[PDB]
C-alpha cells in the first residue's frame, strides 16, 4: 500500500549538500523551512547528521526512507509534507538545546517519528471519521489518525531498502519502535491536556524525575505536542500564512460535512471566517500557552518557544481588536 521512491529520487538527496549560509539559520527555534522547499528532505538528511551522526544510519536507506515518506504525505492544505519537515525541525531545535538529557535512540526515533508523523493524513480530523463511522474508526476507537500514522510508518520502514533502523539490536529495535508509537500516538491532542495537566503537578510537587521511564515518556509527549503546534512559535507573517492552510484544511472537512447533511462547527464552517480570530485567541489560552509554559519550566533552554507564542497571541489580540497589518 505504500508508495516508493523513484532511484532518481533518493539517488538525487544522496548528493544534496546544505548551503553554508543555512547553517546558522537552522539551529534556531524561530527558523522557516518556507522559502527553501527544494531543500527539505536535504534539510532532514543534515538534522539527522548533526543529531545522531553520519554513521548512524545506512545513507542509501535514509535517503529512500525520507524520499518514500514524502511520497505518502498527501495534497491536502496543511497536514502534508510541509508540516513534516516544519515539527521535525522544531524537535531538532529542542534535542540540540537539550542534547545530553536524551539518549541516541530517543534522538533518532524521535526525529523519525516527527517526520512521519502525520503520514497519509486525508485531510480529515478523528471527530470526522468517529462521527460517521469510517472504517478506520472501527479499526482505531481513539486517537484514530495517529494509530493510523503510525502503521503507515511500520509499513514504510518494511519496504525493501527502507529500514533504517535494522542494524540495532533486537531489543534496541523493539525500544525504538515503542519510542515512535508513543510520541506518534502523544500528537492526539485530546491525550494532550491530560499529559500537560499531570506534568505540571509532577513538576509542582517536585516528583518529576527523568530518570522516571513514565516521567520520561510524559515530557517526550509534550515535546511532540510542543513541535506539532510550532506554526504558533514562528514570526508573525509565518505564523498567518500557516493559520491560513490550518483554516483551508478544516473549511474542505467542514464542506464534506454540509455535502452529508450535517452542519459543522464554526471553526470548520468557511461560511464564519470572521470568528477565526476569537478562535485564535481560544487556541492560544487554551492549548498552546499552556503548552509551552509546561515545557519551559521543565526544559528552560525552550523558553524562546513560550516567548515567540507569546507574541503570537499579542498579534491575535490586535487583529481583534482592529489593529491588523
Ligand atoms: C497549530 C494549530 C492547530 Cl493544530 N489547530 C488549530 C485550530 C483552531 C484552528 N489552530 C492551530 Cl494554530
Ligand atoms: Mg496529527
Ligand atoms: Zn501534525
Amino acid at each position: 500500500h505504500m508508495s516508493i521512491c523513484t532511484s532518481e529520487e533518493w539517488q538525487g538527496l544522496m548528493q544534496f549538500t546544505l548551503p553554508v549560509r543555512l547553517c546558522k539559520e537552522i539551529e534556531l527555534f524561530h527558523f522557516d523551512i518556507g522559502p527553501f522547499e527544494n531543500m527539505w528532505p536535504g534539510i532532514f538528511v543534515y538534522m539527522v547528521h548533526r543529531s545522531c551522526g553520519t554513521s548512524c544510519f545506512e545513507l542509501e536507506k535514509l535517503c529512500r526512507f525520507i524520499m518514500s515518506v514524502k511520497k505518502n504525505y498527501r495534497r491536502v492544505p496543511y497536514h502534508n509534507w510541509k508540516h513534516a519537515v516544519t515539527v521535525a525541525h522544531c524537535m531538532y531545535a529542542i534535542l540540540q538545546n537539550n542534547h545530553t538529557l536524551f539518549t541516541d535512540l530517543e534522538r533518532k526515533g524521535l526525529l523519525i517519528a516527527c517526520l512521519c508523523h502525520d503520514l497519509d493524513h486525508r485531510g480529515f480530523s478523528n471527530s470526522y471519521l468517529q462521527k460517521f463511522d469510517h472504517p478506520l474508526a472501527a479499526l482505531y476507537s481513539t486517537s484514530t489518525m495517529e494509530q493510523h500514522h503510525f502503521s503507515q510508518t511500520v509499513s514504510i520502514l518494511q519496504l525493501e531498502g527502507h529500514n533504517i533502523f535494522s542494524t540495532l539490536s533486537s531489543s534496541e529495535y523493539e525500544q525504538v519502535l515503542e519510542i515512535i508509537r508513543k510520541a506518534i500516538i502523544a500528537t492526539d491532542l485530546a491525550l494532550y491536556f491530560g499529559n500537560r495537566k499531570q506534568l505540571e503537578e509532577m513538576y509542582q510537587t517536585g516528583s518529576l524525575n527523568l530518570n522516571n521511564q513514565s516521567h520520561r515518556d510524559r515530557v517526550i509527549g509534550l515535546m511532540m505536542t510542543a513541535c506539532d503546534l510550532c506554526s504558533v512559535t514562528k514570526l508573525w507573517p509565518v505564523t498567518k500564512l500557516t493559520a491560513n492552510d490550518i483554516y483551508a484544511e478544516f473549511w474542505a472537512e467542514g464542506d464534506e460535512m454540509k455535502k452529508l447533511g450535517i452542519q459543522p462547527i464554526p471553526m470548520m464552517d468557511r461560511d464564519k471566517k470572521d470568528e477565526v480570530p476569537q478562535g485564535q485567541l481560544g487556541f492560544y489560552n487554551a492549548v498552546a500557552i499552556p503548552c509551552y509554559t509546561t515545557l519551559t519550566q521543565i526544559l528552560p533552554p525552550t523558553e524562546p518557544l513560550l516567548k515567540a507564542c507569546r507574541d503570537n497571541l499579542s498579534q491575535w489580540e490586535k487583529v481583534i481588536r482592529g489593529e491588523e497589518t
